[PDB]
């Protein structure tokens, strides 16, 4: 298991435009196109991302290319964030993957709400962190995914991903 396999499980793979759990146009492996309710606006973003007129469909290779970019961007974003970087650097590699997963799903804006969890994670108070993480809109709206990510933070193992 690694961050690519983990996110592939959590995000799935779809080669045509679809709406994610929040109702936003998405393609591939969790590649958010736009929060606009306009399908045309999403098709434009897709074409811009792929570099051709796609008509709302992409190949597996293209999906994977966007995915690699998205993962890279998530990590690079963490490292450029003065609040996230020190916590990220304090973690082992397994727990780092849990961190990347969260940023991938909700963005740096989304994880901004997690100040108290971040502190407990930097303190390595894993069970406390786990309890605090579940007290969230995130957990309530995507409980099964959140439980997997939380177990990963709690244990520093890949047990939740078999
Ligand atoms: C991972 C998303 O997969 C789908 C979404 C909407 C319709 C069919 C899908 O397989
Ligand atoms: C609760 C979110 O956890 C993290 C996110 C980004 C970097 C390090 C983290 O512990």
């Amino acid at each position: 298991m690694n961050i690519f396999e983990m996110l592939r499980i959590d995000e799935g793979l779809r080669l045509k435009i679809y709406k994610d759990t929040e109702g936003y146009y998405t393609i591939g492996i969790g590649h958010l196109l736009t929060k606009s309710p306009s399908l045309n606006a999403a098709k434009s973003e897709l074409d811009k991302a792929i570099g051709r007129n796609t008509n709302g469909v992409i190949t597996k290779d293209e999906a994977e290319k966007l995915f690699n970019q998205d993962v890279d961007a998530a990590v690079r974003g963490i490292l450029r964030n003065a609040k996230l970087k020190p916590v990220y650097d304090s973690l082992d590699a397994v727990r780092r993957a849990a961190a990347i997963n969260m940023v991938f799903q909700m963005g740096e804006t989304g994880v901004a709400g997690f100040t108290n969890s971040l502190r407990m994670l930097q303190q390595k108070r894993w069970d406390e962190a786990a309890v605090n993480l579940a007290k969230s809109r995130w957990y309530n709206q995507t409980p099964n995914r959140a439980k997997r990510v939380i177990t990963t933070f709690r244990t520093g193992t890949w047990d939740a991903y078999k």
